């Protein structure tokens, strides 16, 4: 399909796993200077 779709859904859940993609990306950082 391309239309029963929602991109502003789509993203909206993606700003989602931004949230915790800060702690993963925080660990990967964080480790990096361990």
């Amino acid at each position: 399909v391309f239309h029963a779709y929602s991109a502003r859904g789509v993203r909206n859940n993606y700003k989602s796993a931004v949230g915790p993609a800060d702690w993963v990306i925080s660990a990967v950082r964080g480790f990096i200077h361990g």
